[PDB]
């Protein structure tokens, strides 16, 4: 019913789509008697510009009291000669680990009007409705030791190190997801070779007694390797480490040619969450208004499943995006079937049209 | 000039379709004063046979005095039952080891007739032609610790090692196949966070000093996967470690519709080299003389071009090959444009037929 969001645009066509992205949320919500609270803050370059450091006090503190928290985009050529820890993604890894975000959900769909863009056949592409979850927390990218040794520098080690507790809370997650989807989810490991892989799927059978409904079925990497190209339609949910989940995360990008719009979230393990669209700041494009706002759109649709459980007013967003798109309109990027090009402002205009039909 | 060349069928449609690559292999090979020697010997379940083990010390030896391996394939319902010490696989593994085989090349190219099936637009990966090297000694595979460490082993880990060795030759290896392919060499790795990548791309490009020739590039093995799908046609040669190259290998795979009549190869630091084809034994399939051929005879050009630098003879197996699918000839597995199924032995005599 009622609801404090967190909003932090950043830089770039951070903005541009977020405003975007504000209005189709509050038509929605209108529509159906919520009563929505946005209370902005500053991320990124703005808040380096502002307070000096690219995550400001302020901000944790609105997004701590917030019950979830809209991102646009960090990033940009003024804050580039500056120390890592005074940039604008500082800011952004910093959130993600003060809200305690583990899960990565990265949702790839097809979109009819947008099959010529994708480098697979129709046939096979077709019908690709699937979301990768991927372990944020742990894996061979934390692990210590990292080091060499010799001397002389002759011996070289890096650790994958996971705990119980880190695979037990992502395969929840993930169980619950797929249940509110088509009840499907694939553990994807390497459990042939690596330990920790067969650790991860006794936890993913241990925790499929708990959830019944949904079928647990087993793939090793390499294996969904092939199968994310030659038949991508068969997954609904799928859940990952790290490493592995950065590789397929990236390699189902491109299968549906919606890569531009991709929308993505970083979950825990309740109901909060950050939402925010995969591309970045694009500084060029800047006040230009070829902002593409559909992928900051999509974020805010999975924001109300994922954090708040109003499926019927996400599905209204990702009609409206659909349709829209299938009437041919974009901002210039994206290669939609029979080329209607409008601005910013306008796309999203559509998709309020299309909200109040 | 002569070759002593140790031939390993295996078992399945293993000796089926080992027989072509010998038929093809003499025939291009009586073409100017070639003495192929060829020796069998017996590894996996045929060997455990015949021997109670699945790599018999004999077949070492056979190996060790010869110039090149050729090999079938491994497995069977028959031992998949029993320890996993006489189990067909090891036997393989262990042929691999005792050879000291690190590099394990794999290449993926693009053929005409098989356009319709791959899964990728036409337009992408038309043209493909890549190989994939990969290094098969460390990595995370062969690394430990690799337990679970308590309380209550509530906690896990692997160990991915690495020794400089392994890596400075895993890319010398690369880089000289690519002086003799279009010269250009996409190093893959994480150098941005793996410790052992960051020393990896050092040595890549410490190497690429000597081979001033080569056309160098460092990719993160994230961004190699999505471009393998979105432009595989830009790479020639890729290196990269173990778990890495598992991975793309089996990515590239698919891409240009031929997984069943791809080729691979292990070599090491010089001209000895073992060649497979990369297909199991179909056991089911074995004797009814539908089995692909054109796998291992790929892989015996492959052999041809990596242990004895006959490439004009390379090249006429490849071209032979080609045509042939040109012709819309295969044996039911492959989906050729004007599709005619045949049996093994009639695609074999259509390939020679075709190489002359």
């Amino acid at each position: 019913m009622k609801m404090k969001l967190a909003v932090l645009p950043g830089d770039g066509i951070g903005p541009e789509v977020m405003d975007a992205a504000i209005r189709v949320l509050k038509t929605v919500l209108d529509n159906d008697g919520h009563e929505a609270v946005f209370e902005n803050a500053l991320i990124g370059g703005a808040a380096i510009d502002e307070a000096g450091t690219p995550l400001p006090e302020e901000t944790l503190d609105i997004c701590r009291r917030s019950d979830a928290i809209l991102l646009g985009a960090v990033g940009g050529p003024k804050w580039d000669h500056n120390p890592a820890s005074l940039r604008p993604e500082k800011g952004l890894l910093g959130l993600r680990k003060e809200m305690g975000l583990f899960a990565n959900l990265r949702p790839v769909k097809a979109y009819a009007t947008l099959l010529n863009a994708s480098p697979l056949k129709r046939e096979r592409v077709e019908n690709v409705d699937l979301v990768i979850v991927r372990e944020l927390t742990g894996g061979l990218y934390f692990g210590r030791p990292s080091e060499r040794r010799g001397p002389g520098e002759n011996e070289v080690v890096d650790t994958l190190a996971y705990t119980r507790e880190e695979i037990e809370r992502i395969i929840e997650k993930a169980f619950q997801l797929a249940q509110i989807r088509r009840k499907k989810l694939a553990s994807v490991d390497k459990a042939n070779v690596l330990e920790s892989s067969r650790m991860w799927r006794e936890i993913a059978e241990e925790t499929a007694k708990k959830y019944p409904d949904v079928e647990l079925s087993h793939m090793l990497v390499d294996s969904t390797s092939m199968q994310l190209i030659a038949n991508p339609g068969q997954f609904d949910v799928i859940v990952t480490e790290n490493m592995f989940g950065d590789i397929l995360s990236d390699e189902a990008s491109v299968i549906t040619g919606s890569l531009g719009m991709l929308p993505s979230a970083s979950l825990r393990s309740d109901r909060f969450g950050m939402y925010e669209p995969v591309h970045g700041s694009a500084p060029d494009i800047a006040g230009q208004g070829k902002a593409n706002p559909l992928g900051t759109v999509l974020s805010a649709a999975l924001m109300l499943r994922y954090s708040f459980g109003l499926e019927k007013e996400a599905a209204a967003i990702e009609k409206a995006v659909d349709d829209v798109l299938q009437d041919g309109y974009c901002t210039g990027d994206l290669q939609v079937a029979n080329g209607k090009v409008v601005s910013t402002i306008e796309l999203t205009d559509r998709l309020i049209e299309k909200l109040n039909n």
